[PDB]
RNA sequence: AGGAUCAGGAAUCGUCACUCUUUGACUCUUCAAAAGAGCCACUGAAUCCAACUUGGUUGAUGAGUCCCAUAACCUUUGUACCCAGUGAGAAACCGUAUGGCGCGAUGAUCUACCCAUGGGUGGGUACAAAUGGCAGUCUGACAAGU
């Protein structure tokens, strides 16, 4: 516990006059150290279409891609950039799938998988839609819910399907993979977020998340608390530890376009030309829910953390960096990170992932993770059973 | 009982550098062109002539010192060799009872042609040498900067 070298940043209000929300970024950039405030970055790129997001689960790679034809892979620290692919289908997601040297982007029919340089590795016959491609390094299984019913499970490892689970749902308006327990979760027009397993043909749970189509949906760390938004305005705080919803926003000024999870507790809320970050907000009481505006001061109606409002866009995602404390908010013309005081985690694990690793010690860890994948029947409710 | 498909056999390391090779990107670029998201304006840079400046036939520029003119390769004139080696063969008595260089392995013996073992011609090989060949003592008018 005392091993524990790096402790997060705050922020703090010093006064009830003073307030925690009203902070902007011009204003935060100022107090953050050099690179740290540097990391911030500002890419507006306005020619193709709105951006989709994805940091690395080690920070070290940016990975992009607008609506119209990017596909951009950035060593985002440096100046240096892998990968720039102008594919003029349309395209709708993409991830690294085991290191920034194979990613994976989720086009108009057909998933890709990619080099670094921006070659082209594996075309999947298979994968006909693709409106989420999310993976899990931990069974080295690329899963993607596109518009059909059906959700595919693809081990890049072997390179071969692993299932394809038709859910009955529709088209998969979201998907988030859970961190701690690889469970998908997969989130229905009639407010129906199922959990899923690629063994189990129907689905471990479904939850009737909210009214009307999910918007998104996205999981703790601990995988305790996941929050899941609806496009009736209204944003639920499920615990999947015993399946209840402990705090129900309802009636926002607009519905959340996504929800994003920091490391150590912020929730982020992107109704899409503003963006709203919560702390400790998963917690069970209704102190902790997460509410716009507290009268009075009051300590035990709870304020937002941080606020952002976005003026000339309507965001498309959003993404912690896993270790910082910034987030990347995909807009229409780009990129913004936006700097959060405690977001990330500061002492990470180097053992789990580096963020500071050599190409050398990449083709040690690779093979290491290679060696420790779980072949798909392990995916389970529980990893301990 | 012997062989090939799905126990007679070394390989369990959380990488630091260094070098090498490899391919790929890359600013370019020849094969060798051809196509040009086109037009204005603003502003910047560069080049070329004119111009001007400074320096210059009291010499500006151009220039394969070293690959050695200090030579190479010969050519002629004076010497050392060999078709150093050969190695057992060369010449017929003795001061005042007694004493020896009287050879010689530890070396006796020699150093392709004609002429009765006297002399040399011819070729290869090496050097000294050349005021010998090969092998005939630079340019000279712009330059440079804006």
């Amino acid at each position: 516990d005392y091993l524990l070298p790096e402790s997060n940043g705050y922020l703090e209000p010093e006064n009830e006059l003073e307030k925690t929300f009203k902070v902007q970024q011009s204003e935060i950039k100022s107090s953050v150290d050099v690179s740290t405030a540097n990391k911030a970055l500002d890419l507006s790129l306005k020619e193709f279409g709105p951006y989709h997001i994805k940091y690395a689960k080690n920070g070290t790679h940016l990975l992009i891609t607008g609506r119209k034809g990017h596909v951009a892979s950035m060593d985002w620290r440096k100046g240096q950039l892998r990968a720039e692919l102008f594919l003029n289908e349309t395209c709708h997601s993409a991830t690294y799938l085991q290191n920034e040297q194979y990613f994976a982007v989720a086009q108009k029919k057909y998933t890709f998988i990619y080099d670094h340089e921006g070659t082209e590795l594996h075309r999947l016959k298979q994968h006909i839609e693709a409106r989420h491609l999310d993976f899990l390094p931990y069974h080295y299984l690329l899963v993607t819910a596109g518009e059909t019913g059906w959700l595919k499970y693809h081990d890049v490892s072997t390179g071969q399907l692993v299932s394809e689970l038709r859910t009955k749902a529709g088209p998969t308006m979201a998907m988030a993979q859970n961190p701690w327990n690889a469970v998908m979760h997969l989130g229905h027009s009639n407010g129906t977020v199922s959990l899923w397993s690629p063994s189990m043909p129907e689905p471990l749970v479904k939850l009737l998340s909210a009214r009307g189509p999910v918007n998104s949906i996205a999981i703790d760390r601990s995988g305790y608390y996941m929050a899941t938004t609806g496009a009736d305005r209204s944003m639920k705080i499920w615990d999947i530890r015993n399946f209840k919803q402990l705090h129900s926003v309802e009636s926002l000024p607009t519905p959340g376009t996504n929800v994003s999870i920091s490391d150590t507790g912020l929730l982020a809320l992107s109704r899409g030309p503003h963006v709203t970050l919560w702390k400790d907000a998963l917690k069970l009481s209704g102190d902790s829910k997460p509410c716009f505006g507290s009268m009075g001061g009051n300590p035990h109606r709870n304020t937002p953390y941080m606020s952002h409002l976005f003026a000339g866009n309507k965001v498309e995602n959003l993404g912690f960096v896993p270790f910082e404390d910034l987030l990347g908010v995909g807009h229409q013309t780009g990129i913004t990170n936006l700097i959060v005081p405690g977001a990330g985690e500061a002492n990470y694990d180097a053992l789990e992932l580096n963020p500071f690793e050599t190409k050398k010690q990449r083709q040690e860890q690779e093979v290491r993770t290679l060696l420790n994948k779980l072949p798909a029947d392990t995916i389970t409710l529980d990893p301990n059973s």
